[PDB]
């Protein structure tokens, strides 16, 4: 029994197994699968990730080589530092993903194996239905990307059809949009991690809640409590304690790719606005690519809101374990052991809180998204009415 | 025995029941006021807002139709932009307002009689005298926004009239008005109910003092405490839980409100400014619309004061009732039963705190305003000197 | 014996009544200065201020009616926005000084007596060597400001000589300088009331300190303790919960004025470096005119200084006493009664800190100082750059 | 046995002490060095520093006198303004970092022996692979910083060969390049003294750890606990104490020439970005001074990153000890004596955290390298497109 992921988290990790973003075996049981490091994979996804970037770099090269007037994507002197820009930022963030693939994955395997211990001590978890909604979320969103890379793709190797080169752009940007699936998979796969986490700070919160009712290794009843609130209270101080370890090995793990991925989608944020403005003040002359640049715009806003919400709702489970213990505190007799058990309780939610701070840097909530909102519009209006 | 309000807070509950803003129904006893939720202006409410909003994005389509040399208020290129934003903004408030209020009214519902069971136990509330200011403050700032409106709306009609279509711009205005009308409601209506729960933990904190005076179910005399003061410590602790509860209850039911009503009141003293500007550098000729555009500065700063500051007051209660607690601790036997008592307090203070996070998006309070007073001027200043 | 003041802060009152910012009545005891409330001096603090503010208005309106021309001081259009800005902010800032002045002085006499209870337990103050440094330097801030005020208001009427309108620049500025000296005064007032109870402080610290050490109504011998150490601890946890008291009722005092003076501070920041620039690459012609400049520039970053640093010395204070207490934590017999005593006063020193708050807009420490200079060099680049 | 410094710590101390930065005596004890004050080395530190600063005025002064055309390096305006500034930034730094060198010591001695208590009580020390590779990482910086002077200053001597005055550029910029050298060795004293404090940090929480684990003066054998896990952890809580107070002096030590190093690297990350994107936007011709300036360019930023780097070490450090106390409240005994010294060791955290905050300024960490990269970018998007 190595790790026996399940639900929800473990259908990301198939699809990034062949990204190069999960290097697993995955052996079936029925219930749930059983993962383990695989070196095959590993070197599958060291090669796949180089050759990828390799392309990439090619076709960001030969595009500049073909010229200003030539080139279709990439037809001014801004136009080139833009564009390799925007490909190279992909490109790292891919690389910070496929690279790091490996030893994130070793750390899922030991955070999961202490969930799996914390789960079969609360007991059981979420139904079905929620897992089934959560997959197809996260379907929705990766089927919607790969619908607007192969729209983009398909658009500009259209446009330089004209010219004769439609063979070019495809050459040049295949791998761009590889890494761009690659890095999509990559935030959902951090996504949908920190969303089971929080699945089971709210287990937690739910089990601290009946130990406040006392309606009187399964510590829960389905609810019901089995174990006097003395010993329930400790036991899930000890669960606490697992589940932010767990929490701080997830940061550990996607700190760098969360930090790249901030970057990139400030960077977007910024010059996909911008573009998609110049092409309406001067002329539009093309419907297709202002949609385009309006649907990447909210790829963007959608790639920032993946990465911050699940920090945002841990951080929500975390004030409300803090209320929980306060009312917990006002009941149970005074001098009781109850009343000692929930202090030490209290001294640990004081000491420590489950968030995320991805590579120390800043801290993943709304009011990053708030910043990032308000540096992206600063930039955007000095910019614009330069022009 | 439903909710039984009543004071300045009810007084919002029946005018922003014919805005669609809460749909109660209102039984008179005598002394307050019973109110439950009624599917009728529920239904209402919905339909009120949705022909509001078709008429408000018709009337903006109509004018953007009628031209540029044609239309009056908005005569460019930017001009259609930036009122197509203020109207789209207003709009929007507005429709979160009404859309939300049912759902927000049985969360009323449920906070409110909470806090008449906190009332109960700490005794009465504010005199008669305090609820009658509220009120001619709150009839105050409608009144004074409703005769802006009107002017507003009769100076644009009469523009108008030079061209002869005085009815083009009623028509194309009148759902715009209506939903400012909404809008300010919504925001009285919060500030109310934010300022009443203030009152409860001014309250509090009085109770709280006096079991530190110690001078010796009505746990308050009128002051004097009718219980010894290791049960009235205990019973404002569990009243303190209460009122953090109900804070949190109000600011999950008003946080989305509360952010688009912060975003408008961004991009209003950005906009108005602006053309205040503009139009006094370049030539005047107009002393009404200036008067206008300063009476509209000071209604988007009044709208910014009156969101922020019943938070501020309870932030600021929430501080008191620290320095309350801390000279609680410094008196009393020292290893007494209400010393542990007055440590339970300290733990239920240090662990949850009284105030307004919209959304988690940021905390309303005087930094907030200084933060956007602070944007609003960097991108005044960016942009009045460019042209 | 109403309040019984002394040392380096009972000099400002003095000065502080002659500008109508202290109408208090002093009586000499040959060892301090029974001050209390005079009737006599607030209406001719009223009466003063208003005058003087009419005569600034009279002033700014008459030198607008001068013209552009024949105007020395503001010779442009801008120059007639910013001047005027100056003016109104100086006297926004003298008016709320001085309209304030009686109700801060009551409260003024409240937290002194409560200060001079503690000082009386404490056990004396500082030696007269550091409040006549104090006095000395507080003399020398006021003699430098009042010197330049007179050396700029010689230089403009000198400067408007040649014109032939010199009385004029003297009715149109006399009180514009005379609530530049109020406004000063204002300032040196509020640092010196916070360095004196920052003095406290240090006191109530190193009784703790000398508790920690345990050589073994004058609870401090000089040092010694003459009491045992857990009573020793219980009388300085109410000490300290009367030097937090004392503080909030500074803050309180101060706000708005601090408030106010922070914002003409940031006015003035942005304003005179950029007309020193624009003096300086344009054409010199005059090096009074250069002195003058970089003097004011070099007074307001003083005025920031004076403001923020007495702030920033109490909240070092309120560090060192948790360093303290921590080393106090650390020795002493584990189980003991003293343990649980320092057990309280670290409750106290979570849940309440000694800082200055002004209004709730911000915090006056070295920190606010940055973001006031990041955002005046923000203004002055994106302003010179234009021209 | 005065101070006994060694390790990678005490190489700097040799190398700073030739440069003013250590004004110290070694006396070799074949396992450390027994340091202290000599007043010969004082002096010769003072009339260096003087010296340099001298000689690098004198060289400004004389290479503005020389003119626009005929100098090399300043042949603008705004390249004499630029040139002052960064030479005045780094002569200021270097004076800062050379006058205050002998209290700086003084201090270094005091929490010197305090650390050595220390490190007696803990027990040894990180092995000699570990301070071979922190010396062979400071003499990689080293040695990297002097070859990019050297190449400079040959560069801009070569330069100015064609109109013949290669050795005015000797003359005017042999000082600049002097404090160069001395500011990066005062950020690599900074940096070490930090990294060895985060050491001492680290043993501490594998101590703490250890003493959780419980296999059962040399606290720590090697883990391994030698005493009690009662005695370790009032032992371990008077060390963290003692650790604090070690930081807090390195911080009083380091503080003003931190903030001066902070705003020469914003300052530098300005200029040194924007004069290498003035040159390739309107003609490169010169592929030396390209790759110069992206080497200086790298420079700043490594030189924010030596400054910020420890800091952000030693509070991940004590963010690992918070973590450690968590699961050893969870553990142990509920009622024992154990957990009242867990309880005091949490209040000892609470209270105080290991940190770095220059003069109160801000605070060293990752947030303000992203907070000043994100005010950089602004002003170098603001500046870049006006040009
Ligand atoms: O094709 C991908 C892409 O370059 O399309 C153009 C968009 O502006 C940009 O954000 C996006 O990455
Ligand atoms: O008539 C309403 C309105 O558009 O009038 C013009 C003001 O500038 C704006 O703030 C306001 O919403
Ligand atoms: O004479 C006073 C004053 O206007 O002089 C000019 C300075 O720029 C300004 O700061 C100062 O207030
Ligand atoms: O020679 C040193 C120097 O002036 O070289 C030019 C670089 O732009 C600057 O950062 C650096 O300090």
């Amino acid at each position: 029994t190595p790790c026996l992921v399940g639900g929800a988290h473990a259908f990301i990790l198939k699809i990034s197994s062949f990204c190069g973003l999960a290097p697993l075996r995955f052996e079936p049981r029925s219930q749930e699968y059983a993962v383990t490091i695989s070196k095959g994979k590993c070197f599958y996804s060291y090669i796949l990730v180089t050759f990828l970037v390799i392309c990439t770099i090619y076709g960001l090269v030969a595009e500049i080589g073909v010229g200003v007037e030539k080139s279709v994507r990439m037809s001014s002197r801004m136009s080139q530092v833009v564009s390799a820009c925007d490909i190279l930022v992909v490109a790292v963030t891919a690389g910070v993903g496929v690279y790091g693939a490996p030893a994130r994955m070793r750390t899922m395997l030991s955070y999961m194996e202490n969930i799996v211990a914390v789960d079969r001590e609360l007991g059981r978890h979420h139904s079905a239905a929620t897992e089934r909604k959560l997959c197809a979320l996260l379907l929705l969103i990766l089927l919607s990307f790969t619908i607007l890379l192969v729209d983009d793709f398909c658009f500009y190797a259209m446009q330089a059809g004209k010219t004769g080169r439609q063979w070019e752009i495809v050459t040049n940007y295949a791998g761009f949009y590889f890494l761009w699936y690659i890095v999509m998979v990559l935030e959902l796969q951090f996504a949908f991690t920190a969303l089971s986490l929080r699945a089971r700070l709210k287990l937690f919160n739910e089990a601290l809640n009946v130990t406040a009712s006392q309606v009187c290794a399964f510590v829960m009843m389905k609810p019901c409590l089995q174990v006097p609130p003395c010993e329930a209270v400790g036991r899930l101080s000890r669960m606490r304690c697992t589940l932010c370890e767990v929490t701080r090995h997830i940061a550990d793990g996607y700190g760098l790719p969360l930090v790249i991925i901030l970057m990139s989608t400030l960077l977007h944020l910024i010059v996909t606005p911008y573009f998609l403005i110049m092409e309406i003040i001067v002329s539009t002359h093309r419907l297709h690519f202002l949609v385009l640049q309006f649907l990447w715009c909210t790829t963007h806003l959608i790639r920032m809101l993946v990465v911050v919400e699940p920090c945002h709702y841990t951080i929500r489970e975390g004030k409300r374990t803090e209320d929980i213990l306060c009312r917990l505190m006002t009941l149970a007799p005074h001098g009781g052991v109850l009343s000692s058990r929930l202090e030490v309780l209290s001294r640990l939610l004081m000491l420590q809180n489950i968030s995320y701070s991805p590579l120390g840097m800043c801290t993943l909530d709304r009011p990053l998204m708030v910043t990032v909102l308000g540096a992206v519009t600063t930039y955007l209006v000095i910019l614009i009415q330069f022009q």
